[PDB]
């Protein structure tokens, strides 16, 4: 007798994900129903989880592997086998990982500090030359930063967003895909020649991305040139375990990937970030405090970045709160059990409900909507499988490490360069385009006058 | 029988200006009709002077002041009684003048060096940060260029125009009002309802330009505070003369007045010089080696672009071949004989043809339109009133010396960081809106690498 929410005769349940804000109506739900609950739409079921209890049991990696949503077999059309979009057990998974993983390691971060700062010095500058009256588009600029900064530090290549209010031909055909992957989640007879126009477009899309990117890779192919950038790794780079190189094809898919995920989850991060320092303006001088104090020079370096420890706090609390990647998907690897209660078979799903594992009280306390980067004071204190924003086990973002540290070294710069003022006492509004962005967001930055 | 060019009945010759390049069409008349013609529209008189022998009589202010052509007449609906569309004999063009004078000179430019170094160094900057494959738009990169610097220099505002594709509202607002000021010149019965939207459309423009402008006014005036530009001397400014200050529509007229120049007349005197430039590689040759002999330092002092001696003479011959500005117009004071041939009545109007005094084969050689920057090595060998890309006596450019730094020093940046390419061999197209510029002219950069 698993809860299940309200029906829609034989639609089942999935009228209620015919909505813009599907992740935050399952946060309703799971409020109503608790840690578990079924999700069932014709032909297909999934299992919604919210609670530590039943997450610690799902990333048992001997129990459940990663599974392809169906939001993300839409993305694989034109992420590919990519890491993002690949199964555990396929070839290309495997080695991307293998070759991929040391150039995203905490240490490896020392390489891309620099174009890191490059991209950071452009947003400061553009802050420090508006006039009086105007203001900062929050999402709008964090987005410019994060692909910029994942364009520089992977492939070499200025997308140059602070010089436009068009972005890139690339980017709106990556937009405009990941359109219409989330759109086919609610879509009835997807072979109906009304959405012949749609299936035009999508097509598109992919051979400008496919287009741009293979002749990057064989523009630096030709070249010869060292970068030590992410695509440098890839050209020359071997797994260890099949002695075999990426092929050029899952390099360009692998490109695709890294410039979608996430330069949109790590623009929301900092977004989040940025909306609950100016909601909690004590919390924000702390975090100022820290900055001015550690960020004496004025290019940051790598180390100073590293003692950025509140700042760090900050950005985790901001993950907590909103995890901008909302959930990811598995299934069971054999039958089992899930919490002594729930019978499951091979094949069976599951969705870990992230932004609701971390409001689970029992981990976290009474006051879960309260943002205090003291909870992570000690990160090592937390509970395993209690906090999750960058998902599970092997198929955990590889990402990570360049996010945190990008994050952390750019809001730094932030909070010494300026003081913030939420100038319109923005209401939250959470926009899903499958990941998480405050919309409208936007803020006064006024100039404490520092050089850079 | 004073020549003149053909006739188009009752009309007479104004539908010859019926053209987007009427400039160039009048160019073309003088070359069939020698020194000077008469052109006839219904109710309207004047005679286009072509050679230095009368253009020299004209210049002769005893004898002759300036007139404002329809097009200022026009222009005056927003840029008013500031210096540009103000007749000589009232009384604001003589203290504006008075006032103005000594922030224009050439002394006042060690003091306005810094900012425009400022924008210089977002020019470099935005073509250092261009990947392999792009090129550059010229005419439109100069136009963010000048428009920054002169808002920069002169109010201390910042248009920020490299941080877009759409420009500034106002800069947009300004644009379509100049265009539309020229549009009312070629089009028959202007009372016609069908230009009913042109108007709404104008006085809409109007309202922004001042708008923004009292803003900012009022802003300086409301803080008071003090910076090296040309708003803080029109609020503390007397003229000597009268003892009286401008008045604060007056210091609107004149803020107007000076972002019509920055954005016209200074982007296409550094757009024709890179691109005559980029046609004669020897010129290049000799350009680039000067300013990296001279450009010793990653920051331009004052002192070395004064130094630019050949740079400034590429801008000299740009300015003789495509003077940006190319016509100004006269009106006889009492009667009066030109030329000992041809008799004119006191208001009788005249038109100096810049282009066409600067092809004067008599002054200069028959090979007017080769281009030789050597012709400019001694500004003492160029005779009286044949060189007059900056107007005369009184009425002259006051902008003069800040359009020459500012387009030395921009062009030395540029010849000193890059090497270019005319990778389309463009064919020359001028664009006609009151100023002259290279339309579509586009080049590829290749960055020598030398540090800002
Ligand atoms: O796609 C699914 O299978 C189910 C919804 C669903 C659609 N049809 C169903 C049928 C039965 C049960 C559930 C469903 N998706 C979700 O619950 C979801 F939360 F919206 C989501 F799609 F998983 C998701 F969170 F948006 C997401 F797609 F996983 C994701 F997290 F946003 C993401 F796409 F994976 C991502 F990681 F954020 C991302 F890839 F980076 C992206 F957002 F795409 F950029
Ligand atoms: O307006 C006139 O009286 C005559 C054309 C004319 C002659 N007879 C006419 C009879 C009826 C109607 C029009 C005419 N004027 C011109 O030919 C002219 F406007 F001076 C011009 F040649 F087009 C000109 F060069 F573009 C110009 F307008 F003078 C000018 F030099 F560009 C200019 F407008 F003054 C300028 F300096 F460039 C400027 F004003 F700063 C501007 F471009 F507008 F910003
Ligand atoms: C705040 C920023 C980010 C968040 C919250 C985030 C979150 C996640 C999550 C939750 C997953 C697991 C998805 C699943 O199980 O289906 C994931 C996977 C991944 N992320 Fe991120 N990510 C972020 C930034 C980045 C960045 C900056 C990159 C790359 C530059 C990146 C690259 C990836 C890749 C390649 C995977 C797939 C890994 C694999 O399965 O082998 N991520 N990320
Ligand atoms: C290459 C650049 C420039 C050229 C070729 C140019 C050309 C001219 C010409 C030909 C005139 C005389 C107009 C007439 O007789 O009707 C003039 C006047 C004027 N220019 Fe410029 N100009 C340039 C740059 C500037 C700049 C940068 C400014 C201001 C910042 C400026 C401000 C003025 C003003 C105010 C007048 C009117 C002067 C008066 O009558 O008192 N100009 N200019």
């Amino acid at each position: 007798e698993m809860p299940q929410p309200k029906t829609f005769g034989e639609l089942k349940n999935l009228p209620l994900l015919n909505t813009d804000k599907p992740v935050q109506a399952l946060m309703k739900i799971a409020d109503e129903l608790g840690e578990i609950f079924k999700f069932e739409a014709p032909g297909r079921v999934t299992r919604y989880l919210s609670s530590q209890r039943l997450i610690k049991e799902a990333c048992d990696e001997s129990r459940f592997d990663k599974n392809l949503s169906q939001a993300l077999k839409f993305v694989r059309d034109f992420a590919g086998d990519g890491l993002f979009t690949s199964w555990t057990h396929e070839k290309n998974w495997k080695k991307a990982h293998n070759i991929l993983l040391p150039s995203f390691s905490q240490q490896a971060m020392k390489g891309y500090h620099a174009m890191m700062v490059d991209i950071a010095v452009q947003l400061v500058q553009k802050w420090e030359r508006l006039n009086a009256d105007e203001h900062i588009e929050v999402p709008e600029d964090m987005t410019r930063l994060t692909l910029d900064t994942i364009g520089l530090c992977g492939f070499n290549y200025r997308f140059n967003s602070f010089y436009r209010d068009q972005p890139h031909p690339f980017i709106t055909s990556m937009v405009r895909a990941l359109d219409e992957a989330m759109n086919k989640l609610q879509r009835a007879n997807p072979d109906d020649p009304a959405y012949d126009e749609n299936k035009r477009q999508f097509q598109e899309d992919i051979k400008v991305m496919n287009d741009l990117v293979d002749k990057i890779i064989a523009d630096r192919k030709a070249s010869g040139e060292q970068s030590d950038d992410l695509l440098t790794h890839m050209l020359n780079g071997k797994d260890p375990e099949t002695g075999e190189p990426l092929d050029d094809e899952n390099i360009r898919y692998q490109i695709i990937t890294f410039l979608i995920a996430g330069h949109e989850t790590t623009s929301g991060l900092l977004s989040f970030a940025l909306y609950f320092l100016v909601k909690n303006p004590h919390v924000l001088q702390k975090a100022a405090e820290e900055a001015a104090r550690v960020l004496v020079d004025p290019v940051p370096s790598y180390k100073q970045v590293k003692q950025l420890k509140y700042v760090g706090m900050v950005l985790n609390e901001a993950l907590r709160l909103w995890p901008t990647a909302p959930a990811f998907s598995l299934y069971a690897k054999e039958d089992t059990v899930l919490g002594g209660e729930y019978p499951l078979e091979k094949g069976d799903e599951l969705m870990v409900l992230i932004p609701q594992l971390h409001r689970d009280k029992t981990i976290w306390g009474d006051d879960v909507e309260e943002f205090r980067p003291e909870r992570f004071e000690n990160p090592s204190a937390i509970p395993q499988h209690a906090f999750k924003p960058f998902g599970n086990g092997q198929r955990a973002c590889i990402g990570q490490q360049f996010a945190l540290h990008e994050a952390t070294l750019v809001l730094g710069m932030m909070l010494k360069h300026f003081d913030f003022e939420d100038h319109t006492n923005y209401e939250l509004d959470i926009k899903e385009t499958l990941t998480l962005k405050p919309e409208g967001f936007v803020v006064k930055a006024k100039s404490k006058k520092i050089p850079l």
